[PDB]
């Protein structure tokens, strides 16, 4: 990493409260290769570098296959991903794309014939945290 | 009124999220200035329980009719201080990072006014309210 | 204000104020009237016109929550069937730059407004968008 | 039309006819406001207004390659700085809801243009937008 | 014309005009390449292409009607079904950078077209979109 | 594939071909080329075609740490300044649906690419975008 500012060190108390989010994820029911799709789409979308690099560094380490993170960015016109997987992703381009206009009320619906009410919250969870992630990665100026 | 109960479905969810809250409230940086990134960025991304809330919020601790209402439209209205204005153009930035690069010279012009502890504290509070939107409109969430 | 268009030109200024005079005299609520040019004007980002038109609300006792929550109401429960179908038009109407508008979007609005309300209402939204673009156009802040 | 909106109420139209009054007095050239009228026309995806301007425009004899390159002016040489400078204009207004206007617009077009002529142009802007308004709202079609 | 293209490459020249080639060969009918050439030009804001052919489709029959009405064909009553079909698609592909094909466009082009027609008018909407870019980032001018 | 357009038009097929066939000769690194492909497909949502040039990206040199920090390339360390000023033309020219070409841009390109190059880049640019019509509106998966 290289950055404009260091804002862990300027505030311990925010970067203890982003870690926060990941300890709770990190508990999760919800699949650890599932969040790293979550992670790596939604960094994509924000255009932050530095949380792609990991990202995808961190799929691949677990066994995400060259294939599924390369065809990633465009995934819905793919045969790559599971039903599960597909909604979790429409989920998180919508979600990423808050300031862009209403999310379409069915897709909680779609959620659940997949996910359990606790995985969903999980899931948000996931977006969540990823987007904040990313406000500091591209704001702080971080690069990989 | 909610579609999904998370906070109950996930108890660990939603103390991690408190857990953003309790470090804002530890911040240096002032309440008020926290409210208008909180209502500004609920308009944004059209968070209607988190507008009703923060709006709410603000008028209590609070906090002006005139400014409340010019919020939306903030940019050409002599309403706000140099630097509420360099944290609101941060703010719209941020609720946007979808939408394309963040403009290179802009952390520069918040540095003219906060110190680096106030910008970690302000992306801080600009990143729990695009989360806690998140989860408003992602559970359909209504006032 | 960055150049005084009224007094510049006189007869584009009563051309206007003869929009307020049609409307002045129509059959369409005023307090929904009043959310037509709030709602728009916030779109449009013309301050001006948001200070004048949240303050007249005001005045005519219009409620913070509604004024507050004007900008997010579509997922509110604030606003009456009537003035929620006024609201998408508005919107729709607002951005017609950006595509076409939805063919069931009369339909609807005309199950909640009869014909000359809908003439009416298309009025108020049209002489608003006229309003935010001298508004912003020339300059003026609230 | 799907809807007779100057049938339905006869104060719209004559508010909106009122606008045409004003602008047909307005020193501002005639064939300047058909360029604005059918470029916002085009914008604003009303076909009913960008065929009835079109067909007015070319009976007083504008010149069918700038007429056919209006759409496109940005990178033609068919337009003068004085069209070019208003063309920006028409382009920013009707494209309001898409956020702020560049601040140096207003100056610009004061290079050009008296500011009698701006607050012409802008009344030009204003009533074919809402023109638009009526027309696509209430599905005209030519 | 910034850069002399075919000059600097006479073999992406050739290439280019094989697009072309196969094209004239195309059974599909040559007065719909144009308005999808056209079509295209205007989205893509290539006011060289635009110019040339919005003048061939001219010098062609077709008629200053549909020509001025093509910015905004879908609400105008002057284009048959299989136009319409072709213009869709024409839309939709000009701006694929913008998001999905909705699924259901293709069996639409398929009620008006046989699938060599689709091959053809796809072939045509491609090497337009090609030959803007040339024509943009080589800053030809009319 | 919804729609074998290579049967149904052998010829579109063989002038699509000849467009490879002219970039093969060209000077400009082949590197450099799956590049402008791969970054043109992620941003026109061609599955077929992603994969495709990821794959031979790969096969060929070229280092996942670069294949993974391409949608992205901008703020990231890992391209040249050549591919850097390759990869704005190729990100404008994907999105020509979107606006003007940014005045300065062939000048910026220029400083790093001669001309022939910058023809062939060109072409690499428009093939692609033309490979991606034909992958998506055919509905062709990986």
């Amino acid at each position: 990493m290289t950055t404009r500012l260091e804002w862990a060190k300027a505030s311990p108390d925010a970067y203890a409260a982003m870690l926060g989010l990941e300890k709770a994820l990190a508990k999760a029911g919800l699949e650890r290769p599932l969040i790293e799709l979550v992670y790596l789409r939604t960094s994509q979308i924000n255009g932050c570098a530095y949380c792609v690099n990991m990202h995808a560094n961190d799929a691949r380490k677990a066994g995400e296959t060259e294939q599924r993170l390369q065809a990633l960015c465009v995934w819905q016109e793919t045969p790559y991903f599971t039903p599960r997987e597909r909604a979790a992703l429409a989920w998180t381009e919508q979600l990423a794309r808050l300031s862009q206009g209403a999310l379409p009320h069915g897709l909680l619906d779609e959620l659940r014939e997949h996910f359990d009410d606790k995985e969903i919250a999980e899931l948000t969870l996931a977006v969540s945290a990823i987007n904040a992630w990313n406000r500091f990665g591209v704001g702080m100026g971080m690069q990989p």
